[PDB]
């Protein structure tokens, strides 16, 4: 792809520290400010059930692989303009790749 198997472990702390004040990753986890991730690998953008997406994720239908995902964590906004995920963003390829690696494993 355009993406590189990286650290499991060191993606689980990543997430933990970037991700989990909005986000949780397990089967049956809830929505908080940002939808549960659970089963996004294949997905299109804004289809969990329950969550309120704005008109821009839904719209964008971004089919979700390791690799978008990736384009996506980037640079968010720059992405999907209008989007209201206030993540800044991950600039290194290295942190990018062991989260997309921890990501891949744990909403299977
Ligand atoms: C709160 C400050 C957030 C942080 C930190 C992160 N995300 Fe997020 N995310 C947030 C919201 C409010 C939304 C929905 C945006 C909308 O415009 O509707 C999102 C969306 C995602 C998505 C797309 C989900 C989908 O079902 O299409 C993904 C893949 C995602 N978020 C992942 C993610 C990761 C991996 C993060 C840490 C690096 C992260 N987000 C930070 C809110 C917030």
């Amino acid at each position: 792809t355009e993406f590189k198997a990286g650290s499991a472990k060191k993606g689980a702390t990543l997430f933990k520290t970037r991700c989990l004040q909005c986000h949780t990753v397990e089967k049956g986890g809830p929505h908080k400010v940002g939808p549960n991730l659970h089963g996004i690998f294949g997905a299109h953008s804004g289809q969990a059930e329950g969550y309120s997406y704005t008109d821009a994720i839904i719209k964008k239908n971004v089919l979700w692989d390791e690799n978008n995902m990736s384009e996506y964590l980037t640079n968010p906004k720059k992405y999907i303009p209008g989007t209201k995920m206030a993540f800044g963003g991950l600039k290194k390829e290295k942190d990018r790749n062991d989260l997309i690696t921890y990501l891949k494993k744990a909403a299977e």
